[PDB]
């Protein structure tokens, strides 16, 4: 099946997604010269407070953090979004080296790492429904940069050593992923795609323009997690990004001037 390694990597992923080769796939470049401010985006909404976070899973592919999405409660809206969007998960994509591991990049910039907040729009009634539809998911984008520790993320780095493998999860309520923001929203947007199979063509991207800085120690922990499954041979779970895709007929705009 299909992952990051020579044979099944993201040169691959075509034959069984074709739309792998679409016209608005994830992740692309962000040609900071090239885009333009928006004067028709509304203020971005970020509203966490009441989010419930339930239970952290290696899927053999990243980790997910997830969240109950049963009630309004940890909600995006704003920006170029119409309506409201529900959190129901994220995840990060990080590199073997500090010098790679982003999706997104910036002037041809990789960072070491870029954290997904994955919404459904709230109305399509739920996840499964929302991928139908090209207005189904906004993903909040936010790139991790090597130097001071983070200390919001501390509490994901330390459960990472109970789900090693594929497959393995750990309860993990009570996180609060307000800690993972940086100071600004300031950002960029342009309609995408999901950057792991099915690569479904659903996303509005809001990319923000201020990394966060996280410990060389908090990324080495990401590092040690595993692709295979309990009592498989070590394939270390590094280097899970999908590299940019071609922009085809998108543009991207900025929130800011
Ligand atoms: O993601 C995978 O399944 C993978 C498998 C490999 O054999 C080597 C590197 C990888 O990232
Ligand atoms: O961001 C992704 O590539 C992604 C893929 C999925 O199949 C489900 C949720 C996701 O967020
Ligand atoms: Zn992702």
């Amino acid at each position: 099946h299909w992952g990051y390694g020579k044979h099944n990597g993201p040169e691959h992923w075509h034959k069984d997604f074709p739309i792998a080769k679409g016209e608005r796939q994830s992740p692309v470049d962000i040609d900071t010269h090239t885009a333009k401010y928006d004067p028709s985006l509304k203020p971005l909404s970020v509203s966490y407070d009441q989010a419930t976070s339930l239970r952290i899973l290696n899927n053999g592919h990243a980790f997910n953090v997830e969240f109950d999405d049963s009630q309004d409660k940890a909600v995006l809206k704003g920006g170029p979004l119409d309506g409201t969007y529900r959190l129901i998960q994220f995840h990060f994509h990080w590199g073997s080296l500090d010098g790679q591991g982003s999706e997104h990049t910036v002037d041809k910039k990789k960072y070491a790492a870029e954290l997904h907040l994955v919404h459904w729009n709230t109305k399509y009634g739920d996840f499964g429904k929302a991928v139908q539809q090209p207005d189904g998911l906004a993903v909040l984008g936010i790139f991790l940069k090597v130097g001071s520790a983070k200390p919001g993320l501390q509490k994901v780095v330390d459960v990472l050593d109970s789900i090693k493998t594929k497959g393995k999860s750990a309860d993990f309520t009570n996180f609060d992923p307000r800690g993972l923001l940086p100071e600004s929203l300031d950002y960029w947007t342009y309609p995408g795609s999901l950057t792991t199979p099915p690569l479904l063509e659903c996303v509005t991207w809001i990319v923000l323009k201020e990394p966060i800085s996280v410990s060389s120690e908090q990324v080495l922990k990401f590092r040690k997690l595993n692709f295979n499954g309990e009592g498989e041979p070590e394939e270390l779970m590094v280097d899970n990004w999908r590299p940019a895709q071609p922009l085809k007929n998108r543009q991207i705009k900025a929130s800011f001037k």
